[PDB]
């Protein structure tokens, strides 16, 4: 434990999951052909992802005790990820949603119950000890707050060789103009293909070049487009493109979003180039879109 | 482990479903494939005899439900949740393979339209055999939710030739529910002292009222049997070996909250009511009463 772990600071969700043969038309009844439950949210299956891709890692996140969390915890803990930096809640519910996966061709459609659960604050984030971490990503949320956390991991850098920086991530998954503030921290900032479209775009390329006034010198923008590959832009000005990894048959996209971004800092925490890493990160993502869960990707 | 002494014929019990419903509240139905925040949430424990055993605790019945689960979070939740309403699990038929049923239901808060996506069919059924392990001493009435009815039939039978043994007051008396409209469903008409039936099973076999389906239907109960059709909030009425159509008008409340699990609140009160030595038409009466006042409220609390 000497900047040897990664971290993902972001939400933790239970993940009741149908998966269907046909997305239900509204106001009918069908029966699902399996059930099950999924520790989720973005930050949880990006460490699920470390794990399995060997990466030891730490979660860190808002739980409220409950058999809800025991449940969440009892996974984390069978995939090897650190909970030691949790920030647990004495107000509110462990939040949670009903995901219906469509066996045909993958999608997924998330009814989430946004519970009281209080974010991850700049202060729980005072008291951790950064010289565990090689890398710290941030699932874009509280943004004010965070951004006091990018604030916290930038100090401690300074003061530190180049040898023994924490490199930063951080994601703008959601369309709210609150996250657009967190482009400018970290050295790679995934931004969705949500945000991208939401913010007039109309393919990876376009959004790229579009968006990389607002990150910080030297900082990689990256952005997957499904199933058109993902792209990524550095300080060099050089367009990079991966192709997808499509499996013959789509059967669950819920956390290919949260496969590549693991997949792409698993990566680069390794020293590939950021070209290898968004083939990696493509080809983790391709492989888990055609299995149910994370079991397997690797 | 363990359990308590049950009195003999003490108890009265209902086989059938239990499932997790996970209840969703929505401004919108979700396109496909996007991520959507419910107005509201909630986990609720469901299935006809699992909320009939609800209903029973709460007007002061000893109760027991018999039907299946898998080891997990999902029959934790169910349990603890039938604790919390009283209810004697001892008998659950605990299985190795499928999970327990959990349901989907999506609310839209514009139209009140239920989307629903249903548990899957992984979990076996309480079979004949599981049902021939069980001591029958402790029940006074089994009332019996029809789902795998070919091995329901032996059930009804073994509880038969129990009471073909008995004396009078210690014979168990037995109900059966038809409630959803399948074919293999309809051999059930012929067992029990008490029989429910559908409204929406009379629709799909082309009875247009209460009455039409108890004078349509009655051909198919064993000698001497009632049998019984709820038809929401047109009441309910019964008809029994002396011919005679009994009817009770529904007693809807000021303000109608929460139909869900009505028919299983009238289900459960007409049973209480017959347990305690009632007439038909004063528990047809009372079961609208209980059902009426249940429509009323959100969920079980208050019913009585
Ligand atoms: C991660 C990217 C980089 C290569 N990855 C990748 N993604 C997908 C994929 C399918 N659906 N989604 C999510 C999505 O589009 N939406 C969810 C949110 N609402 C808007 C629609 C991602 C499929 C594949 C594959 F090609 F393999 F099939 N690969
Ligand atoms: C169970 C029947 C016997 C009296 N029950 C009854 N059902 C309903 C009802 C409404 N929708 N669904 C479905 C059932 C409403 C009422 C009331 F009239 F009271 F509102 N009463």
């Amino acid at each position: 434990p000497r900047g040897s772990q990664i971290l993902c600071v972001g939400l933790v969700v239970l993940d009741v999951i149908s998966l269907v043969d046909k997305y239900p038309k509204e106001d009918s009844e069908i029966r699902c052909l399996s059930q099950r439950w999924q520790r989720g949210g973005n930050a949880s299956n990006s460490c699920t992802v470390l794990s399995l891709l060997g990466a030891p890692c730490a979660f860190m996140g808002s739980m409220a005790p409950g058999h809800v969390a025991d449940f969440l915890v009892a996974d984390f803990r069978r995939r090897g990820v650190d909970v030691s930096q949790v920030a647990w809640q004495s107000k509110g519910d462990t939040p949670s949603s009903c995901c219906i996966i469509n066996n045909s061709n993958g999608n997924r459609t998330i009814v989430l119950h946004d519970t009281s659960l209080p974010d991850v604050s700049a202060t729980d984030f005072e008291k951790v000890d950064l010289t565990q971490f090689k890398w710290i990503h941030i699932e874009g949320r509280n943004a004010s707050e965070q951004v006091k956390m990018l604030q916290r991991i930038d100090a401690h850098n300074t003061r530190q060789p180049p040898e023994q920086k924490i490199r930063v991530s951080v994601e703008v998954e959601k369309p709210r103009e609150e996250l657009f503030q967190l482009f400018g921290y970290g050295d790679v900032v995934f931004v969705s293909k949500d945000v991208a479209k939401h913010l007039g775009f109309q393919s990876a390329e376009e959004a790229l070049r579009g968006l990389y006034g607002r990150v910080r010198k030297g900082a990689v923008l990256v952005c997957a487009w499904a199933e058109e590959g993902a792209d990524a832009l550095g300080p060099d000005g050089k367009l990079l493109h991966s192709d997808a990894f499509p499996p013959p048959r789509v059967v669950d996209t819920l956390g290919a979003g949260d496969t590549f971004n693991a997949s792409v800092i698993f990566s680069l925490s390794q020293g590939r180039s950021v070209q290898e890493a968004l083939r990696f990160g493509c080809q983790v993502a391709g492989k888990k879109c055609g299995l149910q869960g994370f079991d397997g990707i690797v």
